[PDB]
């Protein structure tokens, strides 16, 4: 469990959790823990999300909403992604940082 | 796990989770993690329910319940149904969107 | 897992989770979800309790605390009932609806 | 799981769950479940705490902290206690109601 | 599962929760449970997060974000630390007290 964190925001409206290709090999996910506003986060309800495909039609996993007035942070528990996983902002101007884990396994290379 | 999300309102008091009848052969769930206030949602306490049968009498599961002010979004963990169950607004207007992850198996269809 | 729901109030200030004696034979239970004030509630902090017995001095459990000003409804979860046990308001004047699950098995009786 | 609670206040600052010594023969233990501001508590964060000994020099376990303005009750899931255990306010004034159940085995005395 | 707990501040900005060396021999935690703003804590969204080091480049585990308007104190269940782990606030002044429990194995010294 390498740790792991982001932001989203009018900068950077859309991330990727993503592992390296050599990386990719094994196992990997990103299990989640909390989600806070950024200090620059605008008055409002700002919703991030994630970004995939279905059956080619274009689809989105919200994952949390947060106003600093009332839930600036939440806890992002049981949430977790397998990568490439998009992130993006379903509603907001950021920065909402995802905090959680990177779960990588690692071959013995001695 | 695929993803899954709705929303009820005025428009859409009412909806229904099912899987299609050649999908439902299998073991189909609707795994929820979150209930989320839309952008039309009235201030006052949104309630989400399921609707279902017992024994002949009429029956519903209450979900969750939002307000803006207080409880605008809210975690569904722990919640789980098992297609076709029907969503209802027990009580406001929405959009209340629900969201989760449809559990669903596939066979080999190499 | 039946599901299941009661309300406490200054009309219904006492209740009871109780299976019938002929489906007491086996194990039943009520898993809690979630408890939220009623439409009558009044502006303060009303609370729910269940009521047994103990060595012969009268006990209850407190179950929750509410107030549609702050907390008008929380998650029960992880509260689970034996039947039969009276419920209560330790405070308030209600309607606190108090949700759940009764889980409840069954014979064959083909 | 018999089912158990109390309270702390400047009346009651300091309390103990404690398992009788005949009784002490088995495992006991308090499984904490919510902790609620009194009717008497200040508008003021009460926080709740264990008194032991480690290693000689004086230490204290926090429970929890309430206001009735933001917290006036929280649940204390996950927090369990192996009797003698002492009972103290940290901070504030109280009645600061804790709950749970008291999980005790006994023998059979037929 | 001995019994943890310390503050970041200004006085105390970074901390580290660390096993004696003689006592790192076993596997050593700490099981986070809460956090709680201090006495001296600025009405301000104080963060408090972990330090560490991966592949060179700084980082840190940002743990929790509180204010005593909003949340004073949250529950940091979930979150355990391998020792050493180095402590700081990524933002606030303090104290931010950090609960747990600190686990630690002992072999038969008899």
């Amino acid at each position: 469990s390498l740790i792991w964190g982001c932001e989203l925001n009018e900068q950077n409206k859309t991330f990727e959790f993503k592992v390296e290709d050599d990386e990719e090999k094994c196992e990997h996910q990103l299990a989640l823990r909390t989600v806070c506003l950024g200090d620059k986060a605008k008055d409002e309800f700002h919703i991030v999300e994630i970004v995939t495909q279905e059956e080619g039609a274009e689809k989105s996993v919200p994952i949390a909403t947060l106003k600093p007035s009332i839930l600036p942070m939440a806890t992002m528990v049981g949430i977790e992604l397998t990568p490439p996983v998009t992130f993006r902002l379903k509603a907001g101007s950021g920065p909402l940082y995802i905090s959680g884990q990177h779960v990588a396994m690692e071959e013995d290379y001695s």
